[PDB]
């Protein structure tokens, strides 16, 4: 039942917080004059603080879509969590720097606001659509946590560390 489209996953990575922060924050890339992006900028231009929001319209031969994400929690080298639109989608990345690595803990909190975007169109028939995005995050977020860990550990050594 449409109640709370929320999922979280945490993993211990054998790489420092400098690696983990730079890996999870993937928006800024080769785009000095906008190639695959139409217009994309980050809060590093102004100031990455609570209330600031990085905005990026992406352009593809299929779609043209824009994502603004507001920094509702800014903790320098402790936790960086943004929100796509006014309390609609949350992406909360808790970063715990160990003396042997960093534990990344992601929390996706999709509220009834964006659920209503499906519900108000179909309701009965949109149940599958809200379950779709739920289950795609239940599979997608843990997958991503392992991918962040993996690419870093291969880059650290690749040798010895393999089960």
């Amino acid at each position: 039942m449409p109640k709370s489209l929320t999922f979280e996953d945490s993993i211990n990575i054998a790489a420092p917080i400098n690696q983990v922060y730079a890996l999870v924050s993937d928006i800024t890339r080769t785009g000095e004059w906008s190639p695959v992006c139409e217009k994309c900028w980050w809060d590093e231009d102004e100031g990455p603080v609570v209330g600031a929001h990085f905005t990026g319209r992406n352009v593809t031969p299929e779609r043209t879509w824009e994502t603004r994400s507001e920094v509702i929690v800014a903790e320098p080298n402790r936790c960086f969590g943004w929100s796509v639109t006014d309390g609609n989608v949350k992406w909360i990345y808790s970063m715990e720097p160990l003396e042997e690595g960093t534990v990344l803990t992601e929390s996706w909190e999709f509220t009834p606001k964006g659920q209503r975007f499906f519900h108000d169109k179909f309701g009965d028939k949109s149940i599958e659509e809200i379950e779709k995005r739920r289950l795609a995050a239940i599979t997608g977020i843990p997958e991503t946590l392992v991918a962040i860990q993996r690419i870093l550990e291969v880059e650290l050594e690749h040798h010895h560390h393999h089960h």
